[PDB]
């Protein structure tokens, strides 16, 4: 009865949960009818309301005129983006930080440092006028980036996780002679175009004209921002998105990570060795077993960046059991979206995972799970399945 019914529940529950955000991939494909490069992505924003708001990215780069910029054979580029506030400023900002890394020149040499950061943006979405000023440091040995980005005319009238992606792919770490393919780089000092359009699914888009490149020392990225066709009630104007996640890597837990890391680069590469991986993270207070460790090793083909270390670091604290991981497994079993799981449904998740189950064990289920009697499984009713 009950027992058996339960489960099937927490334990294909379990496995949907385990299909495992601040990390997130993108394929740069060359171009070669205008010198550069060219990118479709999308990027998942989570609503305050459980939902999940996508956002469809499509993306041109070319370089600003003249001469030799070399293109790289297809590849991916790897995100971790983190947001978070200054509780000493008054105004409405973010602090961002990202870690970007590549898997398979003068303006290398532009890098090798800490390089400093002008962001601007000038914004315009439904005729709403805005202005971002930011300012921030990169370090490309790191695949690092840090920016404290300001609203210089109030309040920002879109949420800040919109505007991510559109304020420097130049400060992405490239491994070992990747760096012949390293478009961002060599385009240095002076720099290239980064067009996009983002379609905000079920609402509006964003338009943007950014230039990056070296005014004297400083790399710039200045942005033209235009939006058209929002509700004044979706999830953009309307500020329903979540600006962070609860499980998400510290600012505090990074420079941590990274001066343990530091440690055991011998070469200021911005790379440990493969065997020095368990050292490191044990420092760090955590005690992976001897498979695992492989496994994060094995996942890497010998060195570590510092990206893909962090990559490692935010799998692991990843909570697994989310109020957002359970909005996730949901959604895979209510199929059509309509808020609730019916008995065909089910069967049909049950089935497409190799769980074989009689129509009586499937009803079982459903009843077991069914607290209001009405024949089909709604969210809450599903999270006391998922929950122990
Ligand atoms: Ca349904
Ligand atoms: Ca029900
Ligand atoms: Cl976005």
């Amino acid at each position: 009865g009950p027992g058996s019914s339960r489960r099937k529940w927490n334990k294909t529950g379990h496995a949907v949960r385990a299909i495992g955000s601040s990390l997130e991939n993108v394929y740069i494909m060359a171009d070669k009818q205008k010198n550069g490069i060219k990118a479709n992505f999308k990027i998942r924003h989570n609503v305050e309301d459980g939902s999940v708001q996508l956002a469809d990215h499509y993306q041109q780069n070319t370089p600003i005129g003249d001469g030799p910029v070399l293109l790289p054979d297809n590849h991916y580029l790897s995100f971790q983006s983190v947001l978070s506030k200054d509780p000493n400023e008054k105004r409405d900002h973010m602090v961002l930080l990202e870690f970007v890394t590549a898997a398979g020149s003068k303006g290398e040499e532009l890098f090798t440092g800490v390089v400093p950061i002008l962001v601007e943006l000038d914004g315009d979405v439904n005729g709403h006028k805005f202005s971002v000023s930011g300012e921030g440091e990169g370090d490309a040995t790191y695949g690092k980036l840090t920016l404290k980005l300001i609203c210089t005319t109030g309040k920002l009238p879109v949420p800040w996780p919109t505007l991510v992606t559109t304020l420097l792919k130049c400060f992405a770490r490239y491994p070992d002679h990747m760096k012949q393919h390293d478009f961002f780089k060599s385009a240095m000092p002076e720099g290239y175009v980064q067009e996009r359009t983002i379609f905000f699914k079920d609402d509006g888009n964003y338009k943007t004209r950014a230039e990056v490149k070296f005014e004297g020392d400083t790399l710039v990225n200045r942005i033209e921002l235009k939006g058209i066709g929002f509700k004044e009630d979706g999830n953009i104007l309307g500020h329903k998105l979540e600006y962070n996640s609860r499980d998400q890597l510290t600012e505090e837990q990074i420079a941590e990570f990274k001066e343990a890391f530091s440690l055991f680069d011998k070469d200021g590469d911005g790379t440990i060795t493969t065997k020095e991986l368990g050292t490191v993270m044990r420092s760090l207070g955590q005690n992976p077993t001897e498979a695992e460790l492989q496994d994060m090793i094995n996942e890497v083909d010998g060195t570590i960046d510092f990206p893909e270390f962090l990559t490692m670091m935010a799998r692991k604290m990843k909570d697994t059991d989310s109020e957002e991981e359970i909005r996730e497994a949901f959604r895979v079993f209510d199929k059509d979206g309509n808020g609730y799981i019916s008995a065909a449904e089910l069967r049909h998740v049950m089935t497409n995972l190799g769980e074989k189950l009689t129509d009586e064990e499937v009803d079982e289920m459903i009843r077991e799970a069914d607290i209001d009697g009405d024949g089909q499984v709604n969210y809450e009713e599903f999270v006391q399945m998922m929950t122990a």
